[PDB]
């Protein structure tokens, strides 16, 4: 699907709101706070101030407003009032907002209190694998190349790439074509074109790539219980590159990546 300039403008707004949620929640990610409380703050902010709504709530039955994953949890962790954060924890908060009918999906890592050396390294490499993919996006490039580039980098830095979950198209629909794998697959063959909008959300494990899903049907963990990190951005392919729709002040990459001279 190719988004019109109208659709794209609406996605800038939605993406911006999703990013502002992460920028707002940051000071609250402290030792002692529960993930259930972090979820309420995000939701109250999304509904009461941004006047938008979470796309996560109700999606295939998802019970909360944002996904919060800690340490070995790979993704889709469910906020809970009894789960408290502690020093060393690495935490991902994934936000998806719907505004004016369009989605904005983004997530970032937060390290609680005193960081662990490997925890910091894992988050750093994960974010760079996303940045690397983002600087690649431009018409002509194949999604298979993007996934191969992410995997090559991640593996060269001593980590692994989760295969089961991937990025995805997005717009009026939460998940739309195409699938955005973060590794090289023979299944992938998609030449990017301007107007396409999708997400890139690499999940990187400190240990092995294998994962497992808990009985709740949502919580995904690393099979070997090693740490897992993830960063995600929503973008739109431009005539000569791409525009990040969910950029935050702490991002060290500009919103528009143009390959023009
Ligand atoms: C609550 C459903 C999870 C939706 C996540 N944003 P993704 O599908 O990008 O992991
Ligand atoms: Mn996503
Ligand atoms: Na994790």
């Amino acid at each position: 699907s190719i988004k019109t300039p109208e659709d794209i403008e609406k996605m800038r707004v939605a993406g911006r709101l999703a990013a502002e949620v992460l920028e707002m929640i940051e000071p609250y990610v402290k030792p002692g706070v529960s993930t259930g409380e972090l979820d309420r703050i995000c939701n109250d902010y999304i509904v009461n101030e941004q006047h938008a709504v979470s796309a996560c709530l109700g999606y295939h039955g998802y019970p909360k407003s944002v996904c919060i994953s800690i340490n070995e949890v790979v993704c889709h962790g469910i906020p809970d009032d009894a789960k408290l954060l502690k020093d060393g924890d690495i935490v991902n908060i994934d936000v998806t907002v719907i505004k004016d009918g369009f989605h904005g999906d983004t997530s970032k890592m937060f390290i609680v209190g005193k960081p662990t050396i490997m925890g910091e390294r894992l988050c750093r490499i994960t974010q760079e694998s996303l940045y690397l993919a983002l600087r690649m996006v431009k018409p002509g490039i194949n999604l298979r190349e993007i996934g191969a580039a992410i995997q090559k980098f991640v593996e060269a830095e001593g980590f692994s790439v989760v295969r089961e979950y991937c990025g995805h198209g997005i717009g009026r629909g939460f998940h739309e074509e195409p699938q955005v794998l973060h590794y090289d697959s023979r299944e992938t063959n998609v030449v990017l074109k301007p107007g396409m909008t999708f997400t890139i959300e690499p999940m990187v494990n400190a240990g092995k790539k294998e994962i497992r899903t808990m009985k709740d049907g949502w919580t995904v963990k690393t099979k070997d219980r090693s740490l897992s990190a993830q960063y995600e951005h929503t973008i739109v392919v431009t005539d000569n590159g791409c525009e990040i729709l969910t950029l935050r002040k702490d991002d060290t990459i500009p919103a528009i990546i143009s390959h023009d001279e």
